């Protein structure tokens, strides 16, 4: 392993909003496959289905479009039509709290699931340990 094993609570039996205290947004997965977040709760694209494929080891799907979050080789996010390698995130708890994903396929260069103050993605190179743009909080539909 290239990380720690903290998990976090909750399960994956209802879909969640990933809510990001960094600016406040919610992950949203466009029909087109483009990937940002948004504050409109109200948008039907925010809506988020995990699931477990090991212990600690997600897919996180649009209900509404049925798009797989992905990170790319260059560290960009995508929706994905189809589950591959680059769909799965070690989802783990942070700062005793919080949940983190990171890229399963990019897991010894820390590239994380990150969303900035002004609600565009984080490229995988450009997050880290320590970052507000991490950190996400799982919220009930």
């Amino acid at each position: 392993h290239h990380h720690h094993f903290n998990l976090p609570p909750g399960n994956y039996k209802k879909p969640k909003l990933l809510y990001c205290s960094n600016g406040g947004h919610f992950l949203r997965i466009d029909p087109n496959g483009t990937v940002d977040g948004t504050r409109d709760r109200s948008d039907q694209h925010i809506q988020l289905q995990l699931s477990a494929e090991s212990v600690g080891e997600v897919y996180i799907k649009s209900t509404e479009t049925g798009q797989y979050l992905a990170m790319d080789t260059d560290g960009l996010l995508y929706g994905s039509q189809t589950p591959n390698e680059e769909c799965l995130f070690l989802e783990r708890l942070e700062e005793n709290h919080y949940n983190t994903y990171i890229s399963k396929k990019h897991a010894e260069k820390n590239w994380f699931v990150g969303l900035k103050k002004n609600g565009s993605c984080k490229r995988g190179p450009r997050t880290h340990y320590g970052q507000k743009a991490i950190l996400f909080l799982p919220l009930p539909v």
